[PDB]
């Protein structure tokens, strides 16, 4: 809808097409954040012969708007934005970076060395240091998380740069103040140009609006409450669709969510219950930029208002990135130096999987692969090493010894012990003719319910050859988490023993009922490495 205007039409006061100055801006591919600096100058509006290009904007009541000479393919889209919440299930930080980087339409890698064999294990390069990836990494370090993404997109405009755009004088000067090649000493001079003008520059754009909400769900806390990561995730998507008006309070999907809300005795909605969210809002006024899917003021009316603001205040939805060196001429030797510099900057900032690092607290590396983490109790715990129910613990009863022990008939004691817990029974060997017997038994009760139990029963028996053995005494104890020393007083003497009841990973408290986060062993991630 753009046309070549006459010298008179060009003299007229007209605003530029919305968000046009976004094209040509530099961007750091590792963070997916605009550099603030412009290696390309798109400011020129009037052609050498004093004529220009003007566009009729159908999204702004056919307003006559100015188009810079460096901009081509200006195309406005529909004002109608389909109320559709795009849901995604992400399982790692690598996936979050991938979902963030999915907004780059082209191959940003072209002409760059973005391939080390040891530093390429499940490596995130684009969006590795993006705000959303850093959010997913911080969560990953704290506890075992599963991520749910809910997205709404409206495309308002699309435009691109010219094949040979005019370079900025500030950029041309910065290129001169650079050394001839990328040795190991010039590393700082080049990294200053990269940190200022970005690794790439935006060559094409799709402007409009985007609401992107990443919800972090503690995978093991969910399993204890009888919910799955996919169950809660699907419920959030439905709640987001209600807030934007995609579906009303009367639908098959929303009925299932209201059923699960009552079934699991929830006071408020899934979004009011699971508040560990990262929110990205692009487009609309900065004065009214907030969560429209899971916000407290999030109404279908509030979504329409935002949608209406998009034509005049558009944000960067998706784009095409080209490396900085592509701006320099092929004859110039500083191009190959910058190409190598960008390659080095991007690569040093990569985030990969170091199989040398220890597994998440409560896991261990298998003998088969150094990159494979195994659960401690495969029987009771499901996948992702989450305990199936509250109260599960590893009970080991040992250090069995009795002092000055005898019964109602004789001082000649032929003692042995019967130990009971959770339907399981263990028996020691007989210590013939001894008032102070000591047993070497280490009773592994494996995985038991510390809450249900019932009691940890220790029966002291006296072995009688032909006749029925006589019970010297019996005692009960309600086991608690940790190492405990027990002393049971009998009619003659006492029986002593100890037990360590270790809560399964993700469980804490006296009877292993409470939920506990399982963090990664080491220091928190905040810098470039694997
Ligand atoms: C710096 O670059 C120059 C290019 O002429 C090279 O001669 C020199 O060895 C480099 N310095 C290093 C690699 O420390
Ligand atoms: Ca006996
Ligand atoms: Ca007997
Ligand atoms: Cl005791
Ligand atoms: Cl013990």
């Amino acid at each position: 809808p753009c046309y070549t205007a006459t010298r008179s039409e060009c003299k007229q006061k007209h605003k530029f097409v919305p968000g046009v100055w976004m094209a040509g801006e530099g961007m750091d591919v590792t963070t997916l954040r605009r550099s603030g600096s412009f290696p390309v100058n798109t400011q020129r509006f009037l052609r050498p012969d004093r004529t220009c290009t003007l566009c009729k904007n159908s999204l702004m009541r056919d307003a006559t708007q100015r188009l810079p000479v460096a901009i081509t393919h200006w195309r406005p889209h529909s004002s109608h934005c389909q109320r559709n919440v795009a849901a995604a299930k992400v399982h790692s930080t690598e996936g979050v970076a991938r979902e963030a980087a999915a907004n780059i339409n082209n191959d940003w890698r072209v002409g760059l060395d973005v391939n080390r064999p040891e530093a390429n294990m499940r490596a995130s390069v684009a969006g590795s240091h993006s705000k959303v990836a850093n959010f997913a990494a911080e969560k990953t370090y704290q506890d075992q998380y599963n991520f749910n993404s809910d997205t709404v997109e409206c495309r308002m405009y699309s435009f691109r740069l010219v094949q040979k755009p005019p370079l900025h004088l500030d950029f041309k000067k910065a290129l001169r103040a650079l050394p001839r090649n990328f040795n190991s000493s010039t590393e700082h001079a080049y990294h200053e140009l990269i940190s200022s003008y970005g690794t790439h520059f935006i060559t094409a754009v799709d402007l409009g609006g985007r609401i992107s909400v990443l919800t972090a769900l503690r995978t093991c806390q969910l399993t204890l409450n009888g919910l799955t990561a996919d169950e809660v995730g699907d419920c959030l998507n439905v709640e987001a669709q209600v807030s934007i008006g995609a579906q009303a309070s009367v639908s098959s999907e929303y009925k299932a969510c209201e059923e699960k809300k009552k079934q699991h005795k929830m006071a408020t909605s899934f979004h009011q219950t699971y508040r560990e969210r990262h929110v990205e809002v692009l487009g609309g006024p900065l004065d009214s930029t907030h969560d429209l899917l899971f916000g407290n003021q999030a109404t279908p009316e509030q979504f329409s208002t935002w949608t209406a603001s998009l034509p005049s205040n558009p944000g960067l939805v998706d784009y095409s990135l080209e490396p900085l060196h592509t701006l320099l001429e092929e004859q110039n030797p500083k191009r190959e130096a910058l190409r190598q510099a960008i390659s080095h900057y991007i690569m040093s900032r990569a985030r990969w999987q170091n199989c040398s690092r220890p597994c998440r607290s409560g896991q261990h590396k298998s003998s088969h692969d150094s990159c494979q983490c195994e659960c401690q109790d495969s029987k009771v715990t499901n996948q992702d090493c989450c305990p199936r129910q509250r109260g599960l613990a590893h009970l080991v009863v040992s250090n069995f010894r009795a002092e000055h022990l005898w019964g109602d008939y004789t001082t000649a004691t032929d003692a042995y012990l019967k130990v009971f817990f959770g339907g399981q029974e263990f028996r020691t060997g007989v210590v013939w003719n001894n008032n102070n017997p000591r047993w070497t038994d280490k009773m592994d009760f494996e995985n038991v319910l510390l809450s249900t139990g019932g009691p940890l029963r220790v029966q002291v028996w006296d072995a009688d050859y032909g006749w029925d053995d006589d019970l010297l005494g019996s005692c009960d104890r309600s086991p608690h988490s940790g190492f405990h020393e027990v002393t049971c007083e009998l009619n003659h003497g006492r029986v002593k023993f100890s037990y360590h009841a270790k809560c399964l990973p993700h469980l804490t408290g006296g009877t292993c009922l409470e939920y506990a986060p399982q963090g990664l062993l080491g220091d928190p991630p905040g810098n470039r490495s694997g």
